[PDB]
């Protein structure tokens, strides 16, 4: 009958599946213990804040946490110990995406006691806070529905039948941890013992990663970018998303000044947006056999697009249509050359966001990331922000920051202006040569306007750019050499190259020299002092780079 | 695109429905108010007690409280007070079934609080029998979670706007009945307020309906057949059904003792049977005046088939096929004939009926009632009883209670041999006359059986014998019939013919006899008795037995 | 396990129902034979057409024709001649709805065989009109696709396996006529013969009804509402809706032209309108019993609700909210009394169309329709017209069509000023009591009107003026009543007299005589003429008429 059971597909939101009432999720006895590893659970975490992020500007905009298989026992015939009396009604043996769900429900843990202890550090009673009171209560009731139940009474389930897996045993412990009224301070968690150090870790570093996102610290190279109250409420459809209400006035403003409540309902509010806005795909079949036979038919079906690939069509269906071998048609030319030559199938998607990353910091400086959700939104925004003449200069910017990629800093380094006073050319080149070894990527970016020294009035003003392109090279490892090579590590000067861009020849040496100003590192001996107890082993590169730098010197003095 | 939203229909269970963690039903402003008369509510929580009843035996059978129309209102335009922050996030308003609704939600509130008090009542520990409290605070959480929810803090929906409609008032205070702990004793509730007090009457007549089926008094014309402990406990499908898993053996036989848990278990066992063995079936267009023309849509199709004709179908397509023009064609027509007489469109359900309910008293006496599903199924487990030439007979049968249909019971009373000592068919006459007027209608079954074989006789070989028999039976059924009538009351004659006619036994009329005179004693006769108890009735009654009584005494005086 | 098969309903267009590559319905052995009368096929072909009107404007607006329940028979355990081998994949058993079925059935033959001969007919080639037979074209075979299907050769299933039903050979005979090319004439078709004798019927006046709607004559009474070229060249909307695409303006100027093409294109977009915006909804049960429980579940919903009863909620909400025990309240109490009173379920709406349908001509008088839809959207049109003091007069105006149906009208006739010269109350009443026994119900509107400014007049100040012009508007009203009914009969009348509240000017009672006098003029009088189409008259084309033209020369005999 073929349209029988065999698949039954439906998405769901994360409180859909995971808070309904009679459900129980099950891990058969052939699938594996834990064993997720710290930087995928980065990439969920930090997955389910895109969403939250993006929807404050695209209304809608849904996150996406995969897929889970699982097979409708009604048979209780997977159950392991068995007890008939009290197995739940709906029970759901997982398949695939048992470690995906392990992570989420350690999720709400993390999200149901830090949102509740920070909601023990409420006010009591002041003001349109106690409001944030209640938007906590309600949270965290929702979450504990996400956990567990009810049920009759004793122990959750008669009064000898238990709980021992490390996912198992460890969201039994919150629920307890949970249930304990007393008071709402911090919790702390207690076959191969492995297994439960790695799950209590990572539940505990799920803790912390968002302990992380509440007061200032920065990271980057980690953490994950809650929206702030700052500017959680200049945007209705996040309240309305996230509270089917918009926010008191006398809330927002209160939340403008980013008050004690300010970390907590951010909190809340990824919550939110992690409990009704991301979506999981499940498909219940009805026979494991056919679980397995769908098992494979979901592993075997991709292959991938790149976000050039998927925007080049509406450039090719935008301005130009059809008789469209026109002038975007040849920036587009460049790209598509440049990405069929520097790859050949992960290849293509780490090569091309090698090109869409510096492109974005190339148009009004926001940072590309990545995903190819943002990759195609970013293309897609930049472009259809005016009419079919920026349309034009934004693609063209992609084939420039290709052709930047094809001269200077990979290549060979040499070419720029090759004689515009021959020891500018011959030493900017190994600004280019260095930049291209460390934490110095930006700096491609920004250095992106030797295109404009491409782009030029041509010899009326050439030599005039491509002199200033030779003196930005070098400022910008300067620079580098600088706050890379002086105290410390990265992470900063890929923040402030992103603002010297958006905030605003000599111009950019004067910035530069102006955040170095800032950082507390302009004025000979200090810089000198804290470059001294650097590492270098930090960046091989950049210990040559300032051994060549004291070295060299020495062959005019 | 047609397929779109439109339609979008479901079958739920009640806990399904009510039940949901995110969604709350709201009447509009054009729906009229409550409403509903005591003989609906008593038909409604009848009907889930023949689910309940008919689910021991056959383990599908399903209950079903019609369907309702229900509006998905995501921009909540049809909120009569806004307040948006705190509007429940799935709102559906009910297009149509707005009073099935309310009585159901009623229900769970008596069923709430009547399985609350009585495991207070309970013995705190001893056997299995916390089992009894615990599948009582079970079905108790289950039941609240179909009136409330819990939402923020506070009172429930902000902190100054409340309900107070009729059906919403009693549901706020039911809540707070129901919340406060201090001890649990029984309730005790607080435009136009006649509405409020038909609601709220209402609600505790349901009350008084479900208390009255948990300890003895007897109803028939009223109390649900709520199935009883002692037979609960024999029947793993209701087990399995209600509570996924067998009952504790050491609880069945507390339950066969008839204990104290027994009312209290037996209403456990109903709540659970509606809230999750009864459906009803929600249509949510998400256009409200896609609302009005599907309602529309939904009240214009249905006739009805009678069980007869419901049936045939199986009877032409059993031993006759196609090649059908046969023997039990013959048996057939005969009802067909007398069915289409005696009707022309409800007409046709309520004679159908009237054939059915003596038939089958006719083969092995079990009581039918009117329901198509209970007449469907004792049709069809009567013919498929054995093979084709016992089926015949079963179709005989009703053909032949029809035939009686047209000789006495209605008809014209004279016939029955017409000369066979005639002052005995002048008499037998009045019998038959007499009993097709009140509660005397098994009788009708028996007398039918009775004449059947005579009708059905060995002609001439044995012929006169039953014309005569048949004419004794008559006259042997309205006397017993005028000794119960003088008791006091029906209902135990009904039940006293009723095993009559299977409490029998020798080998494979003067047996009529002796077995009625032999109840009639078990009861209380010896001339005496009897006529003390005549002194005691009432007449006033039924008409026929005053009038049968004085001709009695009357007639008689033409001979002293 | 209750979300189970149970229900399974599905919203569908007529041809995703029947014209799925799998699918055969069947008729179980206990449904009755066709049995459906020629007005029901008329009320739904009507509806069919209503759907279409309002799809012009009402972008959205979709059909609906009811439900129907059916038996997913996987095993085939229900159809009669087994013949595995062929039998279809999928088979729908019909539980409720085969009589809906079958009409539906039969009129995809009835709008078949008319777009076809009427293409035959066509230029050949001559413009877009080619556009015309393309149309058709494509309407006829996806129409074909729901009478049959394909399957392997032979006579349509195997060899010896033939189909005699009513609605089978009807359908297996109208199939023969689309496949047999050779030349396109028009179709000749050929248990009980009374079965096939109505069947047979139904259809060919189905071709002759739909066969009306294309070339002038009109009738009202039946005929149905097909919208005229001259209008759907110029509704996008249907044009995208049932085309998906707008027609060529090249062929809109012959469709606004009337031309040959226009008949044929109306059925055109009847048919596709009817095979893709009309929709029925079907439960697909998947055991029988489950069909029939729910068969009840479904007959036993529904009330209804009065269209006044829906839009009460627009008024008592519109300017005036809660804080509204006001004035319009007391306007619209005078109309929920009225109602309340003139009935108590099916009498309710009757009463409540006959206050609106009058009430409509009261406002600018538009010709309403019976029909819930239109009664609501009347409703609501007109009182949100504007702001909330006009509204007020709106809601009066109910109110005092109500004043009038106690008053004069039926009642006792007797009200009007009792003495203003008492021979013109005396006599009015005359009128009044007359006009209410036949045709004359829109001058129900007028006089409701004059009577209505009457009861609201400048109290005293000139009062007596409108309470002698209101008995004046009656007498002239039963004048041409008098006189239109000695014509012929009404509707033209009634056209009349409904566009005299609509077709005047003068700045913003003699008027009325003046106008009523010039219609009759525009038609014919001048002594002689009249009194020529009087002697030409019934009188048993209205009882009421014959006895007022009767008082009309006899009681004036008593002063000459």
């Amino acid at each position: 009958m073929e349209t029988k059971e065999i698949f039954d597909a439906a998405p769901l939101s994360v409180s859909q599946f995971l808070s309904e009432t009679g459900q129980g999720l099950y891990i058969p006895p052939y699938q594996r213990a834990y064993s997720w590893e710290l930087p995928k659970i980065r990439r969920l975490l930090s997955d389910v804040a895109h969403g939250l992020d993006q929807l404050a500007e695209f209304e809608d905009s849904i996150c996406f946490l995969g897929t889970v298989i699982a097979l409708r026992d009604i048979n209780y015939t997977t159950v392991e110990p068995k007890y008939r009396s009290q197995v739940p009604s709906k029970v759901m043996t997982i398949i695939d995406g048992q470690q995906r769900m392990t992570t989420l429900l350690l999720l709400t843990t993390v999200l149901h006691e830090e949102i509740r202890v920070r909601a023990e550090k409420l006010t009591r009673d002041d003001e349109p806070s106690v409001w944030c009171y209640n938007q906590a209560l309600d949270v965290t009731g929702r979450l504990s529905n996400c956990f567990e139940e009810d049920m009759r009474y004793g122990e959750h389930r008669y009064y000898p039948r238990l709980i021992r897996s490390y996912y198992d045993v460890w969201s039994r412990n919150k629920g307890e941890a949970r249930y304990r009224s007393p008071i709402g301070y911090y919790l702390e968690s207690y076959v191969d013992l492995e297994a439960y150090r790695h799950l209590d870790r990572m539940r505990d570093q799920m803790r912390s990663m968002l302990r992380k996102a509440v007061g200032a610290g920065v990271k980057r190279e980690d953490d994950i970018q809650l929206p702030t109250g700052t500017d959680i409420g200049q945007s209705q459809n996040l309240q309305f998303a996230l509270f089917n209400s918009e926010f008191p006035p006398s809330v927002v403003e209160q939340l403008e000044d980013d008050a004690k409540m300010t970390p907590l309902t951010r909190l809340i509010v990824f919550a939110n947006y992690l409990l009704h806005r991301v979506t999981v795909a499940v498909v219940t079949a009805k026979r494991e056999d056919y679980g397995f036979d769908m098992f494979e038919a979901l592993n075997t079906t991709g292959q991938p697009l790149t976000a050039i690939e998927t925007f080049k069509p509406r450039a090719i269906k935008e301005e130009g249509l059809d008789e469209w071998q026109e002038s975007e048609s040849k920036l587009h030319f460049d790209v598509v050359e440049a990405y069929l030559d520097r790859e050949g199938a992960d290849k293509r998607q780490t090569v091309t966001s090698s090109v869409l990353l510096p492109f974005a910091m190339f148009q009004d400086g926001t940072k590309l990331t990545k995903r190819l959700n943002d990759q195609r939104r970013y293309l897609r925004t930049v472009f259809d922000k005016d009419p079919d003449i920026v349309a034009r200069r934004k693609v063209l910017a992609g084939l420039a920051q290709v052709a930047r990629f094809y001269e200077g800093p990979w290549g060979s380094p040499t070419k720029v202006p090759s004689c515009d006073d021959a020891t500018l050319r011959t030493q900017a080149g190994i600004a280019l040569a260095a930049l291209r070894e460390g934490g110095h990527d930006i700096v491609v970016g920004l250095l992106t306007r030797y295109f404009a020294a491409h782009r030029l009035s041509s010899p009326e003003t050439v030599e005039s750019s491509a002199r200033q392109f030779l003196l930005a090279a070098r400022s910008c490892a300067a620079f580098y050499a600088l706050w890379r090579g002086s105290f410390g590590s990265t992470a900063g000067i890929d923040g402030v190259y992103r603002s010297l861009m958006t905030h605003v020849v000599e111009a950019l040496q004067s910035y530069l020299k102006e955040q170095l100003r800032s950082e507390g590192i302009y004025d000979k001996q200090q810089w000198v002092a804290r470059a001294a107890m650097t590492p270098v082993y930090q960046h091989s590169k950049p210990l040559t780079r300032l051994l060549l730098l004291a070295a060299s010197q020495n062959s005019t003095p």
